[PDB]
């Protein structure tokens, strides 16, 4: 039976890699390395390389759209490169390392022929601060869509795209757990954006990021497999980040093993999880290209949208 | 503040003409008219050319990023003529005159160089059976969202769009109100299928044919005009549609101007405003070129999405 979609394994995802070559150290690698992530140089080569190369085709292929609707608007043949940014949503469940794929991602495309100016933006700089949302008494939805300011969101991905010269985001501290006073991140006309976030793929009655998306990735795995990572990586951060005195969950670095392993099944029970089943999950169908990684990290399948 | 859209007025918006070429006669027009609407060989020169014209600039275009993808894949570069059918929605409230915009751009687009074949399917033919609206007492909803077999509808849109050499559609009876016991609508690999209906440009937590469209329409009025030309077109029914003794509303024929007013508001009232309120009107921004029709079935301006 037909379908607009088309299922890869490593084998035949990795042979699209054709002569695409790798420009990334192990050294490098680490450092876009998320705490949890298992990414090695091997995965990259026949993951992440056949990936970019289908980008770089779909860059091109795309101007000519936009340049097709320039020329019916008789406007003139726009700039050899202050072309129309091509934009990218990394959309997924917390702890599913989106930020990982998409900092490797990011570094892939800057080291392409030209070096095109390549940013990353993640939508935690649009969350609405917590005075705001505790005002909206959504402190414990962080993640849902309701906890962002989307206006301002989409109004930052629709000047980057519309050609602005500079456009600024918010910024997000992890540490404090909030928005911080004063820091704005400068996007200035990139060949390229990357937005992502949990639900960067959400439709709605009013236009949305997802609908500036030029293509769009879906890191995906079991539910089950997402949150063992969740409550695994929960525990590991009682001697990394929690160990700060100035972080908004110091208090669990002391706690034991299973004290942990109870309260961060609490917060994925009660936050995380059904944000994912009733928000983020429903938008996995009208990603580009998912992920599919197994309890392992390894990213195994892959599914591509040819329609 | 930027935008993903562009406003034109007539004058501006069929300035966009250029060489544009009209090949339909009054007579051919009047075939293609549609009980209500004024359309004139004007219109069709100053609003329907330059949107034909855009349409043909994209279909080009739109093949360089399929083959983009055949080409990642390493397929065989495509047939030559046996392209990626384009697929272009028409949505819009009842009585806004989808019917007639959609055979106009069909015609239109027959008379293209080289000849392409053009199939138009209306979504009435995707409503379930009288019977099966019983079921689900839905025979009161008939428009809305869950009086489709969606899932039949996504299936016949997909099938075209991938290539299918045939694909079959139910046919709906207005006579009747209802499908028609073996009917189909066959649709062989065309160039262009135009897919028109209410909610086509709707969006949920699954892949719709919306998702596969590479240009969309959406004709556009104020509320309270299009309920004007709803009981207008009601009254005018009475002889026409109404008068044949099969028909479901040939009860109708008989009441008076007023009764028929009576009548006709109750049905938009409790059916068609509802569904264009909650359903149809959420799908507006989404839409590749919105037509605003004025008080006299007039298009008066145009809002296309540059991005
Ligand atoms: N409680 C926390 N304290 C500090 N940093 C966190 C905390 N939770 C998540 N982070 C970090 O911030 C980012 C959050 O990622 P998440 O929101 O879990 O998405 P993903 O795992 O797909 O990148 C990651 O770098 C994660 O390590
Ligand atoms: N009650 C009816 N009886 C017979 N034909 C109808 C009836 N209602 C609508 N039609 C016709 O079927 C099509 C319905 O159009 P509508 O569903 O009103 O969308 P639109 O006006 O945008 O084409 C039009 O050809 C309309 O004239
Ligand atoms: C800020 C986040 C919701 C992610 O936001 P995103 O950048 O995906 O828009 C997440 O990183 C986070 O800190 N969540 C707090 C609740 C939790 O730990 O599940
Ligand atoms: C069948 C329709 C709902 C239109 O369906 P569509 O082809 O837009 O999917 C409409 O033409 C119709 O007959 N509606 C019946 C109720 C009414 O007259 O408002
Ligand atoms: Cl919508
Ligand atoms: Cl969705
Ligand atoms: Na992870
Ligand atoms: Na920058
Ligand atoms: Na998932
Ligand atoms: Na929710
Ligand atoms: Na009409
Ligand atoms: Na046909
Ligand atoms: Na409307
Ligand atoms: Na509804």
């Amino acid at each position: 039976e037909p379908s607009p979609y088309v299922e890869f394994d490593r084998r035949q995802w990795r042979a699209l890699r054709m002569s695409t070559p790798l420009a990334l150290t192990e050294e490098e690698l680490v450092g876009l390395r998320g705490l949890g992530e298992q990414i090695d140089l091997l995965e990259v080569e026949e993951v992440y390389l056949p990936l970019a190369r289908l980008i770089h085709l779909q860059v091109a292929a795309r101007q000519r759209l936009f340049a097709a609707t320039a020329e019916f608007l008789g406007e003139p043949q726009q700039n050899p490169d202050r072309p129309v940014p091509f934009i990218i949503g990394v959309a997924g469940s917390v702890a599913v390392g989106k930020s990982t794929t998409a900092r490797v991602l990011q570094a892939l495309l800057a080291r392409w022929d030209h070096h095109p100016r390549v940013d990353l933006v993640t939508t935690d700089g649009f969350l609405y601060p917590n005075a705001e949302l505790q005002r909206r008494n959504l402190m414990h939805r962080k993640g849902f869509p309701e906890s962002y300011n989307r206006r301002a969101l989409m109004r930052f991905v629709t000047s980057v795209k519309s050609g602005s010269d500079y456009a600024c985001a918010p910024v997000y501290s992890h540490l404090h757990y909030d928005i911080i006073p004063g820091a704005e991140q400068v996007v200035r006309h990139p060949d390229i954006l990357i937005l992502e976030g949990l639900n960067v793929l959400q439709t709605g009655p009013t236009l949305m990021v997802s609908d500036l998306f030029d293509f769009s990735l879906y890191v995906d795995a079991r539910i089950e497999d997402i949150e063992q990572w969740y409550v695994s990586r929960f525990l590991a951060m009682r001697t990394t980040a929690f160990a700060d005195p100035e972080s908004h969950f110091h208090h669990y670095a002391a706690f034991s093993d299973s004290q942990a392993v109870v309260a961060a099944r609490e917060i994925w029970r009660t936050i995380n999880r059904p944000n994912l089943v009733e928000n983020i999950l429903p938008t996995r169908p009208r990603a580009t290209l998912v992920l599919r990684k197994d309890a392992d990290h390894s990213i195994n399948r892959l599914r591509l949208r040819k329609l």
